[PDB]
């Protein structure tokens, strides 16, 4: 049944949304869609409702509008942002053409967790395990197209993570992608966890081609399998060899860390994509022995993406769009 | 000898320019900083002028300023943008705090050459034909920067071509931008030359990986070596297959096209990095056989990029840029 809906205009755009959602404001936005706060009354908790930008403007807004629909209806696992509600003012098909999705509120971006300056051993040490925990959840998803990543975590004050959806090209260029996708998973978590010890950036370049001069200070040169490759040799002077700077070790940068700590990041950052420490594994670390438990921390169910590989008319994503809106049963 | 400056303000910036540089009008501008139209008296002609954004602002800044300075003072190639004169109202080093650049005059983007809709065949060889003379010449000079591309290409009325220097990641994405820079290019050639011919883009996506799935149908699926080394057998499983879509051939897409224009694209267009044609062997070609002379498709003079890896304060770079403007001379 329909419950009553409310009408107001935030930021001059019309928002209309059910009794329970009250005190709407506006927290920030993207292309995607503009989200806010909410009260909702119902289950009396501080909560998160976008409102998606054009939903059925075009083929792709149509099945991003979809495809973001599915995902977070998919993802139930405390580490990962889900879907508390999905829902329409529209009363048929042909009309409907708003659509809303509501998750929790977290409070603080990465780019504010940084700066929260104050941060015990063991804040970190919950922080990195939720986003392990959450990676190797989404790993084990095989999600097609790629929303959810490290940097796109959010805190709320108590500590508590989830990874939100958000925060011409060559074929060799996205096929290392899909290549890579986890190992560079693994990698921004060892940069952020790093930057959580120390408060400074960990490699920061002039640029960033210089970048990887940077990071080859503290990770060694590539492989000879990987230099003798290379489509010059200028090319391979430039990985085949660090210039006389400074010498950089892992002990130095992390002095007054929690020495498991400074284990954890010697893992995570590796240059050898192989030999690389895989979210899992990351798990099972010492580092980790307060919150680890082995039989806590499940891999996802399988997720039909059968239709990333459709090609379809705009008017057909947004029928399968408003079957999941009025198939949705709120948690 | 210090010629005469005038002094004015254009878009609320201090603009102080040599005599010769008369009736300066902005064009467009860019992060690097912004650029002016103007007619050299001297030379008699419509011109270039760059005044570059808080050139020592920092490090990056800094460093920024001299590379740009060293590059296009090297870059001496018809087809690659090159330095006319850089100069300074500044009359010392204390002082200097300003920069500018001179170039030719293009006045027609990529973007403005694909609606330029009435294009012979000709335009298209020779379009193509200098921007592969180019590429060869770029390649050559093994710049570790990369700010001369395939896409910053730049065209006036009679179609003469040059190309212009404007349009926590993890080690194997940069690995990978070195391992394929060259193939990647010819990528971009081969797109290009696509939409010149049609007037459509040749890979439209919903979204970056879902271009693979398109690109795929006229290249074809990886070699066996690419896939048994996806990280998931999901992964394995979008690029080891199309799905059932209409097949489409390269013949069809360029129906219209000169034969040997789908002849060359059918070399550029493939997805094995290796078997794909490479600059001056796409040069050595049919296509472009009243332009191809293998004598007149220079290559580049070494480049001694040295600078690329020393770390230098601020003044460092500032006395290294104010040692190249005082030492230029103005052809
Ligand atoms: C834009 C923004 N969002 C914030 N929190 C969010 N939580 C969850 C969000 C979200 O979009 N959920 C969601 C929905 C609803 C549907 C589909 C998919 C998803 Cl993932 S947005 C916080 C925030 N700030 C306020 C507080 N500032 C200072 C800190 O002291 C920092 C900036 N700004
Ligand atoms: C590693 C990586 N992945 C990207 N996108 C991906 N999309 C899809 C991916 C993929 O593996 N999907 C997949 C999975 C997971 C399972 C089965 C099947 C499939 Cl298909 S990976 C983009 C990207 N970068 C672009 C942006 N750069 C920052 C500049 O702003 C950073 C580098 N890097
Ligand atoms: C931003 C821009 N530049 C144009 N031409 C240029 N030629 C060379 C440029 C350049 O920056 N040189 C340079 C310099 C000086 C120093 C260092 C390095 C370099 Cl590379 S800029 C044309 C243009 N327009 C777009 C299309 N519009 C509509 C047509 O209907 C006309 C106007 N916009
Ligand atoms: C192929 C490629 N190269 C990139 N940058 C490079 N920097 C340095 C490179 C390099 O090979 N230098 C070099 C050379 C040439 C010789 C000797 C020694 C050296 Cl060090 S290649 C970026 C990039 N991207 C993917 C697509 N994204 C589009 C977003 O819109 C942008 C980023 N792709």
């Amino acid at each position: 049944e329909r419950p009553t809906f409310y009408r107001q205009e935030l930021n001059k755009t019309i928002w209309e949304v059910p009794e329970r959602y009250q005190t709407l404001s506006p927290v920030g936005s993207g292309a995607y869609g503009s989200v806010c706060s909410s009260y909702d009354v119902k289950s009396g908790l501080k909560i998160a409702v976008k409102k998606l930008s054009r939903p059925f403007q075009s083929i792709i807004h149509a099945k991003r509008t979809y495809r973001e629909l599915r995902l977070l209806k998919h993802m139930k696992h405390e580490n990962v942002i889900g879907l508390l509600d999905v829902f329409t003012p529209a009363t048929s098909l042909e009309e409907f053409n708003d659509v809303y999705l509501v998750t929790h509120l977290m409070g603080a971006d990465l780019n504010n967790i940084v700066k929260c300056q104050k941060l015990t051993d063991d804040h970190v040490q919950f922080l990195i395990y939720q986003i392990l925990r959450g990676l190797k959840y989404i790993h084990s998803a095989d999600i097609i197209h790629r929303d959810l990543k490290p940097s796109n975590l959010a805190v709320n004050e108590d500590c508590e993570l989830k990874i939100l959806d958000f925060g011409y090209r060559a074929p060799e260029i996205m096929l290392n992608w899909m290549h890579y996708n986890m190992t560079v998973d693994i990698w921004s978590v060892g940069c952020i966890m790093a930057e959580l010890l120390t408060g400074r950036t960990l490699f920061p370049g002039t640029d960033h081609i210089n970048q990887l001069q940077q990071i080859m200070r503290l990770t060694g040169t590539p492989p000879a399998s990987v230099i003798s490759r290379m489509p010059s040799h200028e090319a391979r002077n430039y990985i085949n060899s660090l210039p006389q700077m400074p010498k950089r070790n892992f002990a130095d940068v992390f002095i007054g860390a929690n020495p498991l700590a400074v284990d954890l990041l010697e893992k995570m950052l590796v240059l050898d994509t192989d030999k690389r420490i895989t979210a899992s594994e990351a798990l099972a670390h010492p580092y980790f022995s307060q919150y680890h438990d082995p039989d806590d921390e499940p891999e996802s169910e399988p997720y039909d993406q059968s239709f990333e590989s459709r090609q379809l008319e705009i008017e057909e994503w947004k029928r399968l769009t408003y079957e999941e809106v009025c198939s949705f049963e709120t948690p």
